[PDB]
């Protein structure tokens, strides 16, 4: 995250760090056996890190638990990046608390001008690289889609939505793909791409959960 704050330990309680001897991605934990995280995140070997805030120090809050099935999206893209959004079963149900909880999926989608809550341990800089011990937050708002369109021309689906700043200096970055946009309490994001990060006209590229909930739904219905 560049151009955001220090969230605090454990207020974004359904924020995960993907782990696979180091922290590589986030993602959401949307219940208590399931994450859900960007499908260009997918590789073997992961641990799903819960309770984080500081990822380098054992504070007290954390559960490990090792992924025992990942699902990257039957339409997954990974050269136009459309359809990123993977599923990541725990071998063991996490116990959840005040610190470690679920976030609610969309019953609709969002619109442009909805503030939303970007979290994660990605890069802090634009034109630098400095990587956080702790959980990074931005605010932002939902782009309109024209607006979306005209930043990224020819790139732009019907499953990618744009939130941030045009003007530049606010934005996920490197290290934050996976993790969540959550706006009134729903996860309606999923950090995917953009060009560098926080750069002028080129705000952030998130994956459309909201196409997604029938997918997610009977997937842990029947996995
Ligand atoms: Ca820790």
């Amino acid at each position: 995250i560049v151009g955001g704050y220090t969230c605090g330990a454990n207020t974004v309680p359904y924020q995960v760090s993907l782990n696979s001897g180091y922290h590589f991605c986030g993602g959401s934990l949307i219940n208590s056996q399931w994450v859900v995280s960007a499908a260009h995140c997918y590789k073997s070997g992961i641990q799903v890190r819960l309770g984080e805030d500081n990822i380098n120090v054992v504070e007290g809050n954390e559960q490990f638990i090792s992924a025992s099935k990942s699902i990257v999206h039957p339409s997954y893209n990974s050269n136009t990046l459309n359809n990123d959004i993977m599923l990541i079963k725990l071998k063991s149900a996490a116990s959840l608390n005040s610190r470690v909880a679920s976030i609610s999926l969309p019953t609709s989608c969002a619109s442009a001008g909805t503030q939303c809550l970007i979290s994660g341990w990605g890069n802090t800089k634009s034109s630098g690289t400095s990587y956080p011990d702790v959980l990074k937050c931005l605010k932002a708002p939902i782009l309109s889609d024209s607006s979306c369109k005209s930043a990224y021309p020819g790139q732009i689906t019907s499953n990618m939505f744009c939130a941030g700043y045009l003007e530049g200096g606010k934005d996920s970055c490197q290290g934050d793909s996976g993790g969540p946009v959550v706006c009134s309490g729903k996860l309606q994001g999923i950090v995917s791409w953009g060009s560098g990060c926080a750069q002028k006209n080129k705000p952030g590229v998130y994956t459309k959960v909201c196409n997604y909930v029938s997918w997610i739904k009977q997937t842990i219905a029947s996995n």
